[PDB]
């Protein structure tokens, strides 16, 4: 009934804390357990829940905070809600010293991403962006073990990103953990994850 019972490291605690976050909602009692215990997840739950919170917790308490290299992945299918997410976790990993949490968006010069990435542990953006990033190598894929999609429903919607998302999802390792957060669960998604999650589990309030 409060964030200790969900086991998270003292410095996410203190995080969330300092962030505002004094009782988890109930979708955030529900998933953070799942996700500290690795399995793919689906979480789906109307606006007002609190699905932000709910992986960039999960994503937070999962980083090897001493090792500077791109750990966790996050797509967000417009600019605005990319830095609503960076927010996110920059509030809560707060007492987490030397956290670099980065949003990866169009018009900003290559270059500039490219020295970004070299000091980064959670890279946050839109699919078009990240997929040129890992074409060039600028985002070595190699250590990334978190993969999340917020408001998938978005992401992979007709005419959206599910080509750029089935490209990333190839170039990233084998061996790695999937989250998507959605607040709906149409056919057309339930489809396109197939692809990503070999037996999701299912997080609804
Ligand atoms: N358990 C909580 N306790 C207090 N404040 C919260 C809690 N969960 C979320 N919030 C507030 O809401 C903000 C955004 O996070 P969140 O509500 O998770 O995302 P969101 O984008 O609103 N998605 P959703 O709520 O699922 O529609 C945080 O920065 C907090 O200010």
């Amino acid at each position: 009934a409060d964030f200790e019972s969900l086991l998270l490291s003292r410095p996410v605690l203190e995080g969330l804390r300092a962030a505002g976050f004094e009782r988890p909602s109930p979708v955030q009692l529900k998933a953070i357990p799942l996700g500290r215990c690795g399995l793919d997840l689906i979480v789906q739950a109307k606006s007002g829940t609190g699905k932000t919170c709910v992986f960039s917790t999960i994503a937070l308490d999962s980083l090897v905070l001493e090792n500077l290299s791109t750990q966790i992945l996050i797509l967000a299918p417009t600019r605005e809600i990319a830095v609503q997410i960076h927010s996110v976790i920059t509030a809560i990993g707060i007492k987490m010293e030397g956290l670099e949490c980065h949003v990866f968006i169009g018009g900003t010069p290559l270059s500039q991403d490219k020295t970004r990435l070299k000091k980064c542990h959670i890279a946050v953006g839109s699919p078009g962006r990240i997929k040129q990033l890992i074409e060039l190598d600028y985002l070595n894929p190699g250590s990334i073990r978190l993969f999340i999609l917020d408001e998938a429903d978005k992401l992979l919607e007709e005419g959206s990103f599910q080509e750029q998302i089935n490209w990333i999802y190839s170039s990233l390792p084998a061996s790695k953990q999937m989250l998507a957060v959605s607040a709906t669960y149409p056919e057309f998604l339930a489809n396109a994850l197939t692809k990503y999650m070999r037996d999701p589990t299912f997080v609804r309030l």
